[PDB]
């Protein structure tokens, strides 16, 4: 059991995961308790008077999702409520909040209340990112950095007194980190720091590339764009490495390339890929949409002999890279010779939960739990 092993499982629940045909769709009782130590609720958002609300109030309140997720405490998992998210870190709020002392100390003693109100263990900051929002580091100030800081501690200094969890998810960016993370003072109040160590590679790239490399493969165009490098740069700032969760992704990044005829890694690319059944948005696929693709519709599988990073996928001008159990038991071993406090995973409802793709149900999720469980490094 995952409960009393010395390692984290985060799992990311995601509230829209709901709004999906068929078998994509995922609701609170799909969770599977057994598969995680800690789970994450995505996501709450920033009001427009400055205070934590929900995003989507006919799940969270009016469907009781909130209160279906931290049914979850009563099998001994943590429940925390994640702020914030890609899509709500676009404009200049969060910057906005933690640049003003005033609007941090109303926001702080609402926010606690907000999480008892629900039975919540903990709060999760998900701003993409201090400084460089959505990744542009021109947007933001430099007083993000210390403003963010702020925050963490103004947050921690209340929920550490009532047993209340704080942890953030950061950047796996170089750029980012030095621009907007306060690194000691994020590692020395946070519970853990989730790093997300994919989302590397993309449809932004114009060119085809892996979600989530962990090693640096010879072909790339930077060092530091692969989880080994960005799990070191982390510890090298100042990190301890039992605050540590190595994000891994249970879903792939898809391409739509410029001509078929070539179709390994680097290729120019013209698009995201096609839109998938269930997760409907380009230049993404569930970890079920890929193996299905894969195991019935003819799709290749290249695997990466030196093992730097997972798999990726084509057909025709399809292409998309992606984790299989391979890789991420390789990523899991790493994790553990470097004794990180554990893993985390985006997102539940992502992998193959309901095994329409015959290697067990949640087979990525299994995988790292088995090999987290496995006592040989
Ligand atoms: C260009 C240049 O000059 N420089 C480049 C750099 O750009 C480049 O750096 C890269 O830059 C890219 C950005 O272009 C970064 O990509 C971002 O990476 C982040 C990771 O660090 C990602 O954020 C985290 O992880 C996941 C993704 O794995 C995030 O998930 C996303 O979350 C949002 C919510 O915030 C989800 O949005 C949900 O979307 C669905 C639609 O799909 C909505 O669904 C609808 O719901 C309503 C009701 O709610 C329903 O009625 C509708 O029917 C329904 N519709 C459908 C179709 O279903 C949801 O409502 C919505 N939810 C909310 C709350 O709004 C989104 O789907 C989800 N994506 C996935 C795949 O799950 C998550 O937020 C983050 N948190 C955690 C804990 O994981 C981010 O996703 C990603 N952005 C993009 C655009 O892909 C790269 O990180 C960055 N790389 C690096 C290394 O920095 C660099 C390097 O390449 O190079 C420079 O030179
Ligand atoms: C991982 O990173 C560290 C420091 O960046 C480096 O010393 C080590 O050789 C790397 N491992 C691989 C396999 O590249």
């Amino acid at each position: 059991s995952l409960l009393n092993s010395r390692y984290k499982l985060v799992c990311y629940y995601t509230n829209w995961s709901w709004y999906r045909p068929g078998i994509g769709k995922y609701s609170p009782e799909d969770i599977d308790p057994s598969l995680c130590t800690h789970i994450v609720y995505g996501f709450a958002v920033l009001g427009n008077d400055g205070l934590m609300t929900a995003h989507d109030t006919w799940s969270d309140y009016d469907n009781r999702f909130y209160e279906r997720v931290v049914e979850y405490k009563r099998y001994g998992i943590k429940v925390s409520l994640a702020l914030g998210g890609w899509n709500d870190s676009a404009g200049d709020k969060y910057s906005k909040l933690v640049n003003d002392p005033a609007a941090r100390a109303k926001f702080v003693q609402h926010a606690v209340a907000f999480l008892e109100k629900y039975g919540f263990d903990g709060l999760d900051l998900d701003w993409e990112y201090p400084k460089c929002w959505q990744v542009d580091c021109s947007k933001g100030p430099d007083s993000d950095k210390q403003g963010f800081a702020d925050l963490v501690h103004e947050l921690s200094a209340v929920l550490k007194p009532k047993g209340l969890l704080l942890s953030a998810a950061v950047s796996p960016n170089k750029m980012v980190i030095d621009a907007g993370y306060d690194v000691p003072v994020l590692a020395r109040l946070l519970d853990w720091i989730a790093v997300m160590t994919y989302d590397y590679h993309g449809q932004w790239d114009k060119k085809t590339g892996h979600v989530a490399p962990l090693y640096y493969h010879p072909d790339d165009d930077t060092t530091y764009f692969n989880a080994n490098y960005t799990i070191h740069y982390w510890m090298e700032k100042g990190t301890p490495a039992s605050k540590i969760v190595m994000g891994m992704p249970m879903y792939g990044q898809s391409f739509t390339i410029e001509n078929r005829g070539i179709h390994g890694l680097n290729i120019p690319v013209s698009d995201g890929g096609e839109p998938g059944e269930y997760t409907r948005a380009k230049g993404f696929l569930a970890y079920y949409e890929i193996c299905d693709r894969i195991r019935n519709s003819g799709w290749t599988v290249v695997k990466d002999p030196y093992q730097r990073m997972g798999p990726y996928a084509y057909k025709g001008n399809q292409w998309v890279s992606f984790d299989d159990v391979e890789i991420i038991k390789k990523k899991v071993n790493f994790i553990k010779s470097l004794n990180l406090g554990g893993g985390m995973i985006w997102a539940l409802d992502l992998d193959d939960y309901r095994n329409r793709c015959g290697q067990g149900k949640h087979p990525l999720l299994n995988a790292i739990k088995t090999e987290l469980l496995n006592p040989k490094i």
